């Protein structure tokens, strides 16, 4: 039977490093990978994260089935790591998943069965991951305009104009910060703006928060959310851990559902709880562990903070750095963007071939959409980077 | 929008659980003399040793780690593990493993069929239900003798097309306890094969019933028999690492070329899903299976866990013959795994849990491992106080 299977396609990012590999030059670079390395290309394990661990092998008693919607401890502590003050818990169902991605899904799910005509808006461009899923579930999805490949900077014009299109029951998906994988972001005043869109159209909006802590700082990042959450009575939230807390592979990240009354915060939380049960049962312990052991033990928050910080302000200073190199390089302003930028992705606006060009003759990697990680980059690449951006003519 | 979703019914046997003389005779975990349910000495060892290895979190692999896939394989069908043509994929837990196996039958066929036993894992058909799939079921519960309706089961299989997938259990019943022989399972192949139905083997309690190799007898049974077929494994009992959500899809097929697709539509299903499958559950599994002195103390631990229950099993059953002058509740002897189906109907069943406070399940599963010298005597007490 399983012969009449499609066959699916690769993960693709596995290609991409397969040719990486295969190049026989020295000094080759690659920029296209998409997860946080260090000075020295690795991915550390966060001081408070091994600390976490380290305690819980000492505490933890049991490994009996525990919560299936997750734990109180680790609701708590993410509903007021992005909502802060505002957490008003008498309207927020929360749900423990299998990743950001996990609480994407879900999210997606949830949102259908209070509407099957349910209809999704993205921004041009967003996570190919979303896409996927969306169309793995059938769901109608529409753009609205994002990236301005001029400035690359934010087209706000025109991510109105779409946006005003959205009707009562639709899904409008933003991102919450550090925009993956343009890099380009909103302004508060910008966020307030969208806020009127969304009250006015009716839509429900699904932020997909990710990188909180490497933007501008925890707070500065979580502005945006708690506008919205502020003023729409009914918001998604799609959290995860596996950045800024360093834990990937743990599969930490969960769903928040903020409701306008308290009936319907129950109907959310039992259905949110069914959708865990049909799919997989329980959430995975452990990283909702590692998570809510450091948010609620001050001396564990205090060093993870600490770090966190340390990892922004390092990919920040990288940011001036590149630019610094670009405006002498090229003596004008038009790579200033690159300081502007707020995550560790940022597109340079390149096309393939000029993505080709820079691969073939100096031997950097990117991704094909001219997207490149900040922390690949050092005081003895950026000047290769820089130098092969202006060559190639970009 | 959100106010517009349908209230959804709760898991009973979940729900007693939140609703705990208070004798606790359900949820499928074990539990030890003390009532705890411990942490295996190998697991703790796996974490210690863990936590000294590992450099980094970073993403890994979106089927699982090839060590976790490698030892999963060895664990469950011994020697008659051809990697060549089988496809492996670590999930979240056994119950992600039936969901992602129920993704990829309907997704090779449209217009599937599941036979499920009566009666079944509750959690079966629920998942089926929201599915949208056609549920069917087959005799296997012989509710006078507690034993297995082998013609019945026999007779509503024959029925089955080719197309249809048949959920079997690879050992220890849940709920009944009553379990097909090597002959009787010989035989199920034989069906099979002839209607050309893809058995779905729900391998939950692996090391409960008669051992490690025992248990996997009937699986590697229908491996051989059958080209084609789907285990799907939970490594939270017999690991004891529940809240980890760790277990694992196989997928045999009859050729590599067919792996490489179930393969690719297996890894592009939990990407689609919730992406990367969680590390730390697989990690301590393929830990102690890989370390000959780790999987030597877990084999023992287990031998222990399994050997104790039997005793249980074989206690409750003598004072109940000695509390009756009966051959009657001989059946509990007879089961294998940590439930039982007592046959007691729904009136008792529920009268029990208030005046006595021995909560077991609607109909009359309980949990042997909750049971202990002291609350025995009583239960059986109980069983002959109320009425069968
Ligand atoms: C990284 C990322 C995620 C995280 O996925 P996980 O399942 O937590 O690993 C989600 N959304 C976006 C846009 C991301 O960039
Ligand atoms: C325990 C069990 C499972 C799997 O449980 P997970 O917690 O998801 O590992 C599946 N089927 C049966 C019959 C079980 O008892
Ligand atoms: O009691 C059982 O059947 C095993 C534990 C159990 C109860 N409900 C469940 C739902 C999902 C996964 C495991 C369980």
């Amino acid at each position: 039977m399983l012969g009449n299977l499609k066959p699916q396609a690769p993960d693709k990012i596995l290609a991409l490093m397969g040719e990486f590999r295969a190049d026989p030059r020295q000094g080759k670079i690659d920029l296209g990978v998409g997860v946080y390395k260090d000075a020295t290309g690795h991915t550390p394990i966060m001081r408070a994260v091994h600390a976490a661990e380290q305690r819980m092998l000492e505490t933890e008693t049991t490994k009996t089935y525990a919560g299936l919607s997750g734990e109180p401890e680790f609701q708590k502590a993410m509903g007021e790591l992005i909502l802060g003050d505002g957490l008003k818990s008498e309207t927020t169902a929360t749900l423990a998943t299998v990743g950001g991605t996990g609480a994407l899904r879900q999210a997606l799910e949830l949102a259908r069965m209070a509407n099957p005509d349910l209809r999704v808006f993205v921004s041009d461009p967003t996570w190919p991951n979303h896409v996927s899923i969306m169309n793995f579930m059938g769901l109608p999805v529409q753009t609205y305009r994002y990236f301005d490949a001029e400035t690359r900077g934010v087209d706000f014009e025109g991510m109105k104009a779409d946006l005003a299109a959205a009707k009562k029951g639709d899904m409008v998906l933003l991102h919450g910060c550090c925009h993956n994988p343009t890099g380009a972001n909103l302004t508060l005043d910008q966020w307030a703006e969208i806020a009127s869109i969304l009250e006015k159209t009716g839509a429900l909006p699904l932020i997909d928060l990710a990188y909180q802590g490497f933007g501008d700082g925890l707070e500065e990042d979580a502005a945006g959310t708690r506008l919205i959450a502020s003023r729409i009575p009914e918001v998604l939230i799609a959290a995860s851990c596996s950045k800024n807390f360093g834990i990937y592979r743990e599969r930490t990240g969960c769903l928040l559902a903020l409701c306008a009354d308290a009936a319907t915060r129950e109907l959310a939380q039992g259905a949110m709880a069914f959708l865990n049960r049909q799919t997989y049962s329980f959430p995975p312990f452990h990283g909702a562990k590692i998570v809510s052991t450091v948010l609620t033990t001050p001396e564990l928050r205090a060093d993870w903070m600490a770090e966190l910080e340390a990892v922004r302000s390092g990919m920040l200073r990288l940011r001036e750095q590149l630019a610094g190199e670009l405006r002498d390089l090229s003596g004008s302003d038009r790579f200033g963007f690159v300081a502007e930028h707020r995550g560790m992705f940022s597109r340079l606006g390149a096309t393939p071939e000029q993505v080709k060009r820079i691969k073939e003759e100096f031997g950097i990697y990117m991704v094909g959409d001219s997207r490149i990680n900040i922390a690949g980059l050092n005081d003895n690449t950026i000047p290769i980077l820089a130098r092969a951006i202006i060559e190639v003519g970009v």
